[PDB]
């Protein structure tokens, strides 16, 4: 019943008119499998559901950038390096010599 | 369309015509929210799916005892800190005063 997505194509697109800026990510489980399903999907105690980050009343806006719920500042923060898409990647660095991408080019695929 | 069941009621009335020993367990994930859901649910990189543990195939096995696919050993082994339920409940022991139960009674519902 319950099965998990192993490609998922993240897009801006579902945004009633908005002019997307970067192209569709394409997010796939099988490089973040060693992390925690609930470090990502952090509010799944809140609703005991995983649901998309974009969902309505989470990070859908796409109006303001510097907000929690902003899509720009929600996936490319670098002052959270737990759940943030270039915020762990930049953290990885820091670690030691790390392939995760911070290239806009990487993440966003053309 | 993904909901995690808070309560669960673990039961060995789904075979065939098994003669249980003890009464029903029940799980609350609750208490166990803290633990990354991959370190029980440990075969989700093999289906890429959250199924139960007596799923056929895997700890179905009531007839025998001492095999990996054995209801009793899965459960209740101290050799496996991760994922057995005693076993981890035993573990947490070693680190200090813990109130995670080992009494049949506890986990086991009358
Ligand atoms: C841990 C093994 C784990 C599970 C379980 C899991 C499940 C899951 C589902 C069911 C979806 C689909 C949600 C939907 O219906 O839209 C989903 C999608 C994404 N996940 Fe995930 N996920 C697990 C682990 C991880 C980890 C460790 C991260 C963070 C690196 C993560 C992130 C994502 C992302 C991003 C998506 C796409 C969400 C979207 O908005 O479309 N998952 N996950
Ligand atoms: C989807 C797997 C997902 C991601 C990715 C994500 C990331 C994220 C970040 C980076 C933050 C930190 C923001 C900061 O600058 O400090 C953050 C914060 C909150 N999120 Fe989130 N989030 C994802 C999923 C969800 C979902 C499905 C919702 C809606 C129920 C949501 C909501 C929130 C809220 C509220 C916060 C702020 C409070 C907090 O828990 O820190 N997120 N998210
Ligand atoms: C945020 C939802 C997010 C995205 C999107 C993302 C993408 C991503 C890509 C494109 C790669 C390269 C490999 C691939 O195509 O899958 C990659 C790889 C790694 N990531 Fe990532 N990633 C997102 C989120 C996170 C988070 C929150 C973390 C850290 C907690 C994280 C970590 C990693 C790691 C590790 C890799 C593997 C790098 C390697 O050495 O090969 N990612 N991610
Ligand atoms: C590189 C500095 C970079 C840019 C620039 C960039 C832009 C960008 C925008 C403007 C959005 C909003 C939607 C739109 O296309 O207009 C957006 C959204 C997401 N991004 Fe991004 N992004 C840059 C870098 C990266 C990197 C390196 C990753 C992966 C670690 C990444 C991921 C994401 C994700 C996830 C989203 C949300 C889904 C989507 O709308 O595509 N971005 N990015
Ligand atoms: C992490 C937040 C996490 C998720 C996600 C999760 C989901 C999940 C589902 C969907 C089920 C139902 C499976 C079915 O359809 O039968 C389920 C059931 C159980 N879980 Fe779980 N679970 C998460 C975390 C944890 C953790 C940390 C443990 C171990 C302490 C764990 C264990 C269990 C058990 C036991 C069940 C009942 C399984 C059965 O055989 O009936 N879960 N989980
Ligand atoms: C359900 C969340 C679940 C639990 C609990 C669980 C526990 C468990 C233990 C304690 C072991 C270790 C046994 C030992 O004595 O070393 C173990 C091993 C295996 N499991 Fe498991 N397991 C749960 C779920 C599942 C599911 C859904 C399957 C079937 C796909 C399954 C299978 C196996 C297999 C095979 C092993 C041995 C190989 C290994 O990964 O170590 N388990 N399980
Ligand atoms: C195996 C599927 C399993 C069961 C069953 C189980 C049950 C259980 C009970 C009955 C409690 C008491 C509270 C409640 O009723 O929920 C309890 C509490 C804790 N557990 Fe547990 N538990 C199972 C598995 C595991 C595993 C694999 C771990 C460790 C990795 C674990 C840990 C804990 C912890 C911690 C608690 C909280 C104890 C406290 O201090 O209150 N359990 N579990
Ligand atoms: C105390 C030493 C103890 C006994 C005895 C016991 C027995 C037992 C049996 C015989 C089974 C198989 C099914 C049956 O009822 O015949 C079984 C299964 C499970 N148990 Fe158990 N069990 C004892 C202790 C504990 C403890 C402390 C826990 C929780 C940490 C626990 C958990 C489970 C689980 C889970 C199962 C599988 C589901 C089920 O069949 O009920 N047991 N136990």
């Amino acid at each position: 019943t319950f099965e998990i997505p192993e490609s998922v194509t993240m897009s801006p697109k579902q945004f009633e008119g908005y002019t997307p800026k970067k192209g569709d990510v394409t997010f796939n489980h099988a490089s973040h499998m060693d992390i925690a399903c609930q470090q990502c999907h952090h509010t799944v105690p809140d609703t005991y559901t995983i649901e998309s980050c974009m969902t309505e009343g989470c990070h859908d806006n796409i109006k303001e950038r510097t907000e929690i719920s902003s899509v720009e500042r929600t996936f490319h923060t670098t002052k959270d390096s737990e759940k943030s898409c270039v915020g762990c990647h930049r953290e990885l660095k820091r670690q030691g010599p790390s392939d995760a991408p911070l290239a806009c080019n990487s993440c966003h695929v053309q």
